[PDB]
């Protein structure tokens, strides 16, 4: 069995090196530029093959820059399919960084027209690759014109090929695939609730509820790590204390380490570990896949009773 990554709408993470902070109305000199792949489903990829694990990216690319994003792409492992739409540049989105500080500034481009030939063309990749044994996630939202319409077509397709889909979206998209009946979503708080509409029962009873049509539900607490629905139990996942350097892309690297787990046909339990494990090691950092073993072997797992 293969994993395959969508990422609907990629980009070239443009990274801009500063001194101290981004003051705005201001000039900030760049002291270097560094480039990598952009798109939660090449993340994703990304960590699957530092894993190890035989994975493929799907998406829609623009041809006019097309050289730079592979050339990126093979720099990180990345084995991929992209369908090329011409006439136009894969986005870009800078992220203002520097040595001196813990955070960072996105600031992404919007991303191109994916026309009809290329939305089919994606339905069709998948209709002649995707078999029941596979694994698919669809990470990221779609570019603009790539309608909510064209999303459900999407994981229909998945769906039709019997495969395990998973999903990291926002907002609209997110309930789409939630009501679509996916097998995996890492949504916060807010979106439990928002996806329910429910205001008065507990977080806890909002996802045990929530469990009952996503087989792997992972709902992530921000700081206080996670708690993690499957196969009628709850568990809570407390990550270990690390001195955070830069949390942005924590969110993907849980998603590919979580996949990577079940892939590797790990127990509910160790899954959950490892991708915390990674999570946190990745937080550190403006992942180590050395500290990620030892911070695996951090993290306190609580089953949550009732
Ligand atoms: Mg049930």
């Amino acid at each position: 069995s293969l994993i395959y990554t969508i990422t609907l709408n990629p980009a070239i993470d443009r990274l801009l090196f500063i001194r101290g902070e981004l003051e705005k109305r201001k000039t900030n000199r760049v002291i270097k530029t560094e480039f990598d792949c952009g798109g939660k489903g090449l993340h994703v990829s990304g960590v699957l093959s530092k894993f190890g694990i035989k994975n493929e990216a799907l998406g829609i690319a623009g041809s006019d820059n097309l050289d730079k994003l592979y050339a990126i792409l093979k720099e990180k492992h990345i084995n991929h399919d992209f369908l090329v739409e011409a006439g136009t540049s894969t986005r870009e989105c800078f992220v203002v960084l520097s040595d001196d500080t813990n955070g960072s500034t996105m600031i992404p481009e919007a991303g191109f027209t994916v026309s009809q030939t290329n939305k089919d063309n994606l339905l069709k990749q998948i209709a002649k690759k995707v078999k029941k044994e596979d694994m698919v996630v669809i990470a990221g939202s779609p570019p603009p014109h790539y309608t909510l319409s064209d999303f459900k077509e999407l994981l229909r397709t998945v769906k039709a090929t019997g495969a395990f889909l998973g999903c990291d979206n926002s907002g609209e998209y997110l309930n789409l695939a939630v009501e679509m009946g996916v097998d995996f979503i890492k949504p916060n708080e807010d979106e439990v609730i928002a996806i329910l509409d429910e205001k008065t029962n507990s977080l806890e009873e909002n996802i045990r509820t929530l469990a009952e049509k996503i087989p792997y539900l992972v709902v992530s607490l921000g700081a206080k790590g996670s708690i993690c629905a499957h196969n009628g139990k709850l568990y809570q996942v407390i990550p270990p204390k690390v001195q955070e350097r830069n949390d942005t892309g924590a969110g993907d690297v849980f998603v590919g380490a979580f996949i990577a787990g079940l892939a590797m046909n790990m127990p509910i339990t160790e899954t959950l570990k490892v991708a915390t494990g990674c999570s946190a090691s990745k937080v550190m950092q403006q992942f180590d896949l050395e500290a990620a073993g030892k911070l695996k072997n951090q993290v306190s797992i609580i089953q949550l009773e009732e």
